[PDB]
């Protein structure tokens, strides 16, 4: 019966997509072919053009994303042809290499074969292709706590971390028909890392903080015209606050504020001193300074908000409703200094889009 | 017909109120009397006990308020007896004096006669009893822009501001049957002001910033058991960010960030320098430091969030649903460093409560 759901989502997408591509006349025939294909086969296949535009539309419709101004320049890599775990591995490696681009990050998505009967062809376990492991035995806390469950799942499969605070997790994914996923260590030559130093405070390096260059989100499902691409990792470049105000600052993450306060030479004893706030700002300055110094792309939250304002304006000129999630759009540092804070946003879900899916570990 | 709306709201309130007061048995008879009073007169009158508890419940139910831990210690001044503008004026003066308490601020509400037929007995035009005027003629911007419309309305009525950046607006309110409101200049002896200095940076005083001690919100309607108290000004003490991150920082308010950056000696040229963020933190440190130094009550956003966590815990122990507006509960400075940021809140409206009402100017 599900052909009905597939059919409607397809009608809606193909009409919108071809309309945007200036190919409004080619719809009826393309729709005919699709209608025919669904009946005969239960599914349908996107042309490279449709798939590329769909991934772009999905980014455009991501309510929680401040970086959407650049939706139309997304680099879409079509890998629906992969059949083996060696090919999947090599596609993931290539994505890291091409997206990184020696530091001048290209927003990229690699698209693997979609679900057929709801059955996945490829199931990626990583939350991001590049991320640090996390450990928690008796009392001892090492690495990134957000990574504890995946780290434990990897160690079940024969991987073993060095237990530094910045162990790179291996790529881990499962192929249809395989009962267990496989894992592959990342070639360190592929992964750019940035040591965190401060522009003015030389002691900042005593913290020995670092972070990876490219956030490549690998556990969300891309949905385009009723077709479910559960494996489709994508990346942009970082907004500094993600690293400096969350990954490094959150108590349930690296929890570094008290250490930052020490090296910048302020007391961490009184709330009224705003020592957490001062620490957040210096930490966030350091992160932007370091990435810039190393020639790795990054955006600050003010510039990012200015760009998003241009996205709003562009949406309006094009006659498209704007949707957004205010609670995710505001940055976690000085939100009221951005225009985002002072307006509201319609949080409706429009497709094509990216969605959460259940973790196979946990 | 409206007696029906009044009756239900009354049943709901009296049951909840007396239940909380340990007087659950006295409900049936109190309800009987009320039912009788509504039929005979169209309305009913709160006992001092009911009114006091209702105002407290209203504060408890204010989704946007982070300061709710202290709901039960609200100082309720019952002024339903006032009939003249001299009495209203003197009640407003007294509120300022008693709430201020030489700097050790008492959360206070003064309650004036409620609406009868929807007809107001007293209509207060001030947004806060103490606030600064704002002006905008050709090019020239003086004072608080948020006050422009009320300032213009006052100047229509014969008041004239000195046009400093911190002119105190007069009290302005209208009595039933009067066509125009009256206005009275505030005795400067009643109004505590705090010069903003910085703990470490002596040049900060060159900005000549100041703010008033007590925010007394005077344009919201208190609703208790179907009874509409449109005139019921209330106050707490300030959370520093309200002054330092909004009143003084917002571009549409005093817009001081660029001037702050100059006196603290950092460039205001590059977004990646996070100069706005650094300025916000120093400005906010200054505000807390100044209030504390002068012996005027104030809370920082971290301590305030810790208190609100205790409010959540207390709500749970008492078996009361918690409601809140995340978008107003998070502070505008380092929101992710508070627990509030990392949870969600049911934004349902529960009565008794405080509500917006239309401005008579504008
Ligand atoms: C080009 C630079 C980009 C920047 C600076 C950027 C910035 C951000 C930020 C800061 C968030 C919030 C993340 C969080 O708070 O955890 C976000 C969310 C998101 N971004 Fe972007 N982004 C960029 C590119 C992209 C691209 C290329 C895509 C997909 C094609 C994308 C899709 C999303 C999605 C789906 C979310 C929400 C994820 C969720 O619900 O957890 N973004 N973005
Ligand atoms: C005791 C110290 C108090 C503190 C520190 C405090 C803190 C705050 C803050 C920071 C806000 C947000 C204001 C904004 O962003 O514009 C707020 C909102 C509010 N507070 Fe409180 N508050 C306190 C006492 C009170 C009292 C005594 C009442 C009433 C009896 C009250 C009722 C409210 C209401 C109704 C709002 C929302 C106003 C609106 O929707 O615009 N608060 N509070
Ligand atoms: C673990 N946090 C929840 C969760 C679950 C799944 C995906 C996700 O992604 C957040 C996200 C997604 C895309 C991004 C693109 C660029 C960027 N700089 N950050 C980005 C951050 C976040
Ligand atoms: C002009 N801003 C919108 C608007 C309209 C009407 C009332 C209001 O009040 C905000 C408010 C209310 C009560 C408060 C109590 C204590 C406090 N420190 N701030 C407080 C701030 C805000
Ligand atoms: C309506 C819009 O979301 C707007 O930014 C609101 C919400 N957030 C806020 N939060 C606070 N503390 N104060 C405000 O005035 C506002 N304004
Ligand atoms: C669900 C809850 O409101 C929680 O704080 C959310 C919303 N705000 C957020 N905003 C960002 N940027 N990132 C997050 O992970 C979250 N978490
Ligand atoms: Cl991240
Ligand atoms: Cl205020």
């Amino acid at each position: 019966e599900e052909k009905e759901i597939l059919w409607n989502e397809a009608k809606a997408f193909i009409a919108a997509c071809y309309q945007e591509l200036g190919k409004a006349a080619e719809v009826k025939d393309r729709l005919a072919d699709i209608k025919s294909e669904i009946d005969l086969t239960g599914s349908y296949v996107h042309t490279k053009e449709e798939l590329e535009h769909g991934a772009k539309m999905a980014w455009r419709n991501s309510n929680r994303c401040i970086g959407r101004l650049f939706w139309n320049s997304l680099n879409v890599i079509d890998r629906r042809d992969v059949r083996t775990k060696e090919e999947v591995r090599d596609a993931l490696f290539h994505h890291i290499e091409t997206a990184t681009n020696n530091g001048k990050i290209r927003p990229t998505i690699t698209i693997f074969p979609p679900e057929e009967k709801g059955e996945k062809q490829v199931e990626i376990w990583n939350h991001q292709l590049i991320r640090y492991a996390g450990y928690e035995s008796d009392g001892e806390r090492i690495g990134d706590p957000a990574s504890c469950s995946l780290t434990a799942a990897c160690e079940e499969l024969g991987w073993r971390g060095e237990r530094t605070d910045f162990d790179l997790l291996p790529l881990i994914f499962r192929m249809k028909g395989d009962e267990q996923p496989v894992w592959y260590e990342l070639p360190r030559s592929l992964v750019i890392e940035v040591p965190i130093t401060h522009p003015d405070i030389e002691a900042f390096s005593d913290l020995e903080l670092k972070w990876y260059g490219v956030p490549i989100v690998s556990d969300m499902k891309l949905e385009v015209g009723g077709i479910h691409y559960n494996a489709a990792p994508f990346n942009g470049w970082y907004m500094g606050t993600e690293i400096g105000a969350r990954n490094l600052a959150d108590e349930k993450r690296y929890d570094k504020l008290k250490k930052v306060a020490s090296v910048i030479g302020i007391a961490a004893d009184y709330n009224t001193d705003l020592w957490k706030d001062q620490a957040l700002v210096e930490l966030n300055k350091a992160v932007l300074h370091s990435y810039k110094k190393q020639g790795v792309s990054i955006v600050d939250h003010h510039t990012a908000a200015s760009q998003f304002k241009r996205f709003e304006e562009q949406a309006e000129e094009a006659g498209r409703k704007l949707t957004g999630d205010w609670t995710w759009l505001i940055p976690p540092i000085s939100p009221a200094a951005t225009h985002i804070f002072h307006r509201s946003y319609d949080n409706s879900i429009v497709k094509p889009n990216y969605f959460y899916q259940d973790k196979p570990y946990e």
